């Protein structure tokens, strides 16, 4: 007989890093 | 007896790019 | 026969946010 299905898999890897932000309010 | 077990699931895929950094601090 | 393969992982969770962006303009 088949055997039974394999186990989940694991998470994926978290997403990189976000860019930088943009310059502040004027002075 | 039952076949073995499945393959495992691959792991899933990155995830997305992290937000963009908050607005620096004042001029 | 072996049995079906593990359900894929689930995606990766969105990255952490940027850095704060530069100083803003002299004004």
């Amino acid at each position: 007989p088949p055997g039974p299905p394999g186990f989940p898999g694991d998470r994926g890897l978290p997403g990189p890093v976000g860019p930088p932000g943009p310059p502040g309010p004027p002075g």
